[PDB]
């Protein structure tokens, strides 16, 4: 007998495992039926508990198991098994003693009649395709087939099959016609990312439409479970938008708390003495797991949120335009601005639709500390946040709705000779058009410290930082990360099998992705969901993406090649990431090209163990199924374009994997762990605004001069969706306590393979390394004023490690939340 161990997790005694409960098959990897297929062993059920292994924990159990297996049935490769037991369990691993067998399993087994086909398990061995040991062959093809299904059918909760579906699922025109919504992907109109198929089939009204549900379907091991109740943080959104966000229009409707703010005080109020609703408000927030850790409560009335990062040293110091700067390169979302080499700036937009598109700004009225204008453009001292042809096509509809109101805008930077930012001009745009009934006008507005002159400048900042928060929520956010991973998530579980070494590589950077992009597309970017609700283009939002998408390139992905691209960087084969910055202390990118160079070289010291030449990529069927489905599925809408990866050789492969790594792991960390440390102050990341800047003698105009706070609350983000924003984002700023950081794995038997095992280590090893460079330059004095800024707050975004908790810190594998 071959004396093995099952260590399993009760779905929630133990004997009830017993008996004829759960059996295991042997599956051998050298000996062959008649069909050359593995010979398989007996039915063999579980036989005791296990209480002597105290490496054990977590609710796990083990299970002592012997299986009747002669030298003869060769030497075991797999499993099959059946649960027989009416409740699910998650099956840790096998092991197999005496030269040890390990098979990490990691999945949920549900009864034996829910399945079509019998559970079946691999060892942890690693085999490209033609490596496969010749009796596995077929079963390793039938597994993928298993997961890739039919295109058809309902998927149900137990179902582990990945496959393709556009964006219909968002609106719910059954509801009502105001909530339909265009679907995107699958038209010229409308490219976007495919996301998971859940087959829930057509809405009554819409064919086209994807009907509602209560559980929107992820494959079953997508959903991640969690051993405390508290780190099941993407759930959170579903009880807001659900439970939490009617609760508090309750309060409003009932005219129990005041509507607006009326002074920034009111603001500081809701992390300092807190925020005072109704009982049955607070009742409702109180027993909900996530939601509860999310305020404070004196258990009556008042709630009140954690004090965010970007005031715990200076309440007042986001109003300066040190840290409006400070933030393009170093805040919540640090990758839009871009070099001006030319002056004015210039647009393509359509000047027969949207009017002479020429820049208002004149060079003379700059304060470039001295520079003349052609200095600063020829010493690469000039960058700018342009958000003037991003946004001008959509400020007609946007401005259309009730309580909407933005401009397209475009702010200059200079890079002063101390080597931090100073804004010197915001220009605020409108489209002009023949028949319009608005008599606003596009203005450009100037740095200003007193009089009205400076409220209209503060109000100027705010505009910019909504179109800055909505592109980051949406494009930098939502779809360079969540949206353009997941496509690549579905077809590396399609196509490569668990057995193979790209799929060891790449899935531990998908964990929890399918998980909250589901629940995101139910309750986050869903009609009249949160970010609908509570960002500047309403409706129009997620189509916004869309048009966005249009431009996206995979290889401008990766980190030179963005930096280089917005003309903050430029190739250098002298310095040691062969890009040399414009700006030398820009800290997202100085700490990025850190991580970007330790995932390539784990990369490329993994690759090697398993392809040596060319030849060997070209000739790995799985991976170039994978490639071909990823592309031309997954990002079909792109397939027309000519700057995809071919995947023929080593360096295109190494490629591929490392932008992916790259996207999921701290690209995502970059813009999403400072949501709320920089955003959880509604002035400094406002999220829409109200209303266009006032006319010369109107209440409004008076209103700047003489209540300049009232002005910009009325401005920006209403009170209401202030606290649902504010809510969500401390949500997804928090690190749950079982997220697995980049260096490590849930596993430390995820191969067999001791070489890939130690380019592992040394992996992580680097980025212990890393983090401590991290350190001495958030503690260089020299460096003060773009990584700490006057707001004082260390940038510890891409340090590779954190606790649990709103850290500010810390990069997972994966887009996790
Ligand atoms: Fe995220």
């Amino acid at each position: 007998k071959i004396k093995g161990t099952v260590v399993l997790m009760p779905k929630n005694n133990l004997n009830a495992f017993l008996g004829r409960s759960v059996s295991l098959q042997l599956i051998s990897a050298t000996k062959a039926d008649a069909h050359g297929k593995g010979k398989v062993g007996k039915d063999t059920f579980l036989e005791g508990i296990n209480t002597s292994l105290p490496t054990l924990g977590a609710g796990e159990s083990a299970f002592n198991i012997h299986f009747e297996w002669d030298g003869s049935m060769g030497i075991p490769g797999a499993f099959y098994i059946k649960n027989y037991m009416q409740v699910e369990f998650f099956l840790k691993s096998l092991t197999l003693e005496a030269g040890t067998i390990r098979f990490v399993c990691n999945s949920w087994v549900y009864n034996t009649k829910l399945y079509k086909s019998v559970r079946i398990f691999f060892a942890n061995h690693t085999y490209v395709p033609s490596e496969t040991p010749a009796p596995l062959v077929e079963y390793r093809e039938e597994e993928l087939k298993s997961l890739r299904g039919n295109g058809t059918g309902e998927r149900k909760e137990y179902d582990r099959i990945y496959d393709y579906d556009v964006y219909n699922d968002l609106g719910n025109p059954d509801k009502s016609e105001k909530l339909a919504r265009p679907v995107l992907g699958g038209s010229s109109t409308f490219p976007y990312p495919r996301r998971g198929r859940t087959g829930r089939g057509p809405t009554v009204t819409d064919p086209n439409t994807e009907k509602q549900g209560e559980v929107f379907y992820v494959p079953r091991d997508e959903n991640l479970g969690h051993l405390k109740s508290k780190d099941a943080l993407e759930i959170g959104t579903k009880s807001l938008s659900q439970i939490v966000q009617p609760a508090f229009e309750s309060a409003f409707d009932l005219k129990s708390t005041p509507i607006e703010f009326h002074s920034f005080q009111d603001v500081h109020d809701l992390y300092e003495g807190g925020i005072k609703l109704p009982r049955d408000v607070i009742s409702t927030i109180i027993p909900l797991p996530v939601i509860k850790e999310l305020y404070r409560t004196d258990g009556q009335h008042i709630l009140k949120f954690p004090q965010p990062h970007v005031v715990q040293v200076s309440q007042s110091a986001w109003m300066t335009d040190e840290e409006f700067a400070r933030e393009m390169i170093a805040g919540v979302n640090p990758c839009v601005i871009r070099g001006l080499e030319e002056f004015p700036p210039k647009s393509n937009l359509d000047p027969a639709i949207y009017g002479d598109q020429s820049s208002k700004i004149t060079a003379d009225s700059l304060d470039l500390d001295g520079y003349t204008m052609d200095e600063a453009l020829g010493s690469r001292r000039l960058f700018m946040l342009d958000y003037h042809d991003i946004f001008m096509p959509y400020v007609r509809q946007i401005n259309q709705l009730n309580s909407a109101k933005t401009y397209a805008t475009r702010t200059i930077l200079f890079l002063r000779e101390d080597g931090t930012l100073k804004p010197v001009a915001i220009e605020l745009s409108l489209p002009h058009s023949a028949g319009d009934l608005s008599a606003a006008v596009s203005q450009v507005v100037l740095p200003a410290k007193e009089g009205v002159e400076s409220t209209i400048w503060l109000l100027a900042k705010a505009y910019v930082i909504v179109n800055d928060s909505c592109y980051h929520q949406l494009m930098s956010h939502w779809l360079n990360t969540h949206a353009a991973m997941e496509p690549f998530v579905i077809a590396t579980h399609r196509h490569l099998s668990v057995l193979h070494p790209i799929y060891k590589l790449l899935t531990p950077h998908y964990r929890n992705n399918m998980n909250i992009n589901a629940l995101a597309r139910q309750s986050l970017i869903n009609a009249n969901g949160i970010v609908e609700t509570t960002f500047l283009p309403s409706k129009y939002s997620v189509e916004m993406s869309s048009a966005v998408y249009k431009n996206w390139v995979f290889t401008d992905q990766a980190l030179p090649a963005d930096l280089i691209k917005r003309g903050v960087a430029i190739k250098d084969p002298s310095t040691p990431h062969g890009v040399r910055l414009l700006i030398e202390d820009y800290p997202y990118a100085a700490d990025g090209l850190e991580i970007w160079a330790a995932i390539k070289t784990w990369v490329q010291e993994y690759v090697p163990l398993y392809y040596a030449r060319d030849d060997d990529v070209k000739n790995d069927s799985e991976l170039q199924h994978w490639w071909k489905e990823a592309v031309e599925k997954g990002h079909g809408d792109l397939k027309d374009k000519p700057w995809w990866p071919k995947l023929q050789t080593l360096e295109d492969l190494v490629e591929v994997c490392l932008i992916i790594i790259w996207i999921a792991s701290a690209l995502h960390a970059a813009v999403n762990f400072g949501q709320y440390p920089y955003g959880g102050l509604i002035m400094n990341r406002p999220t829409a605004s109200r209303r266009l800047l006032p006319e010369k003698g109107t209440p409004e105009y008076e209103e700047m001069i003489n209540n300049h706070e009232k002005a910009y609350l009325r401005t920006i983000t209403s009170k209401l969706p202030t606290l649902i924003s504010l809510s969500v984002i401390e949500i997804l700023s928090t690190h749950a306590s079982d997220e697995v950081y980049l260096g490590q794995r849930d596993n430390p038997h995820w191969t067999s393979d001791s070489k890939a095992l130690q380019a592992f280590q040394k992996f992580g090893n680097k980025l212990k390394e890393i983090e401590e460079k991290l350190v001495r330059r958030n503690n260089d004095p020299s460096l003060q004023g773009n990584r700490l800024g006057p707001v004082q707050l260390p940038y510890t975004l891409l340090y590779p490690s954190s606790e649990e908790g709103l850290t500010f810190r810390g990069i997972p594998n994966s887009i996790s939340i």
